[PDB]
C-alpha cells in the first residue's frame, strides 16, 4: 500500500479508519488514545470491553462513535507481554488485515512513538514501513504526524 506522510491530529483524519496501537487488554489510556476516548466518545471504550481482552500482536476492530471515521482499528502492541519489534511488526500487520478484510480504502496511522519507548527509532520505522508495504493497494495509508518538520522528515526517507 501507498503511504504519504502529513502534519495532523488523527482524530480529525476523515476517512474509512484509524489505527489505534493498544494493550491488549483494549484499555485505553493518555496520549492519542486519549484523544481518542474524548473526542470519539465513551461508546469506543464500551465495545473494547465487550470485546475483551486480545493477543499481544492481534487486532480488533470497534466504532469511531464520534470521529468522522468508521472504525478504530486497534492494534495490540504490548500487554501482557512487553513491547517488542516483533509486537510491533505483527500488531501493524495484523491492523492492516483487518482493513483489509473490512473492504476499507483510506487508513490513517500515528508514529506509535509514545509505545516503543525502548526500541530503537529507525528500526521501528523500517518493520511497520515493511508491513505498509506489503498490504494491497486496496488501501491508501495516511501517517499522521503533529509537527510539519516531522512529517516532513518521513517523507523525505521515502
Amino acid at each position: 500500500a501507498r503511504i504519504r506522510h502529513v502534519q495532523g491530529d488523527i482524530t480529525e483524519f476523515q476517512g474509512d479508519a484509524i489505527v489505534n496501537a493498544a494493550n491488549n487488554y483494549l484499555k485505553l489510556g493518555a496520549g492519542v488514545a486519549g484523544a481518542i476516548l474524548r473526542k470519539g466518545g465513551p461508546s469506543i471504550q464500551e465495545e473494547c470491553d465487550r470485546i475483551g481482552k486480545i493477543r499481544v500482536g492481534e487486532a480488533a476492530v470497534t466504532g469511531a462513535g464520534n470521529l468522522p471515521v468508521r472504525y478504530v482499528i486497534h492494534a495490540a502492541v504490548l500487554g501482557d507481554e512487553p513491547a517488542s519489534l516483533e509486537t510491533v511488526r505483527k500488531a501493524t500487520k495484523s491492523a492492516l488485515e483487518k482493513a483489509v478484510e473490512l473492504g476499507l480504502k483510506t487508513v490513517a496511522f500515528t508514529s506509535w512513538g509514545a509505545w516503543v519507548g525502548g526500541l530503537p527509532a529507525e528500526a521501528v520505522h523500517r518493520v511497520m514501513g515493511e508491513e505498509i508495504k506489503k498490504a494491497p493497494d486496496t488501501l491508501e495509508v495516511t501517517g499522521v504526524h503533529g509537527t510539519e518538520k516531522s512529517a516532513e522528515a518521513y517523507r523525505r526517507a521515502s
